């Protein structure tokens, strides 16, 4: 849902960079795929696209299909990298994550 | 150190990989570097040149500057990524980095 709104290539390297089970760094990602650069704006617009619901949080559910957002195809985390990805993001430790917990985690 | 036995390209493209801060995966380093294949042996051989002081163990200190076998100008790792780190190969919770707990990092 993005393939458009960031660079094919750009995301096409994250994946390939993640591909074996629990080599998921979402700092990394987040750098290679170029989301750190974007602008608060676009930073809430893919965290509209993660939130598949639209509940306003992601989910731990929603995390663990988080890169299938970026290519379909894409594998699931491991419980492992969503528990991990959960625990970095979830600042007041509710299980989810807000926007502006979506927004500390690609930034800083 | 291995520069000469782990191709060159593999060591690049795992650093460059991983130059943000916190961005270190040792599964995705490890996988792109080429070790996961290696066989014991060669991964003995490894382990000994992490083990900078030839102590038989990888201290913290040691782990720290992991990166800096393979390309001496590489960056240390954080204090976040060197106890992650230390806490997935230290299987016995003394602290350090054994042979068998280097290889089972290495192959599973
Ligand atoms: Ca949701
Ligand atoms: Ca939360
Ligand atoms: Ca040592
Ligand atoms: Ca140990």
């Amino acid at each position: 849902a993005f393939a458009g709104v960031l660079n094919d290539a750009d995301i096409a390297a994250a994946l390939e960079a993640c591909k074996a089970a629990d080599s998921f760094n979402h700092k990394a990602f987040f750098a290679k795929v170029g989301l750190t650069s974007k602008s608060a704006d676009d930073v809430k617009k893919a965290f509209a696209i993660i939130d598949q619901d639209k509940s306003g949080f992601i989910e731990e559910d929603e995390l663990k299909l988080f890169l299938q957002n970026f290519k379909a195809d894409a594998r699931a985390l491991t419980d492992g990298e969503t528990k991990t990805f959960l625990k970095a993001g979830d600042s007041d430790g509710d299980g989810k994550i807000g926007v502006d917990e979506f927004t500390a985690l690609v930034k800083a």
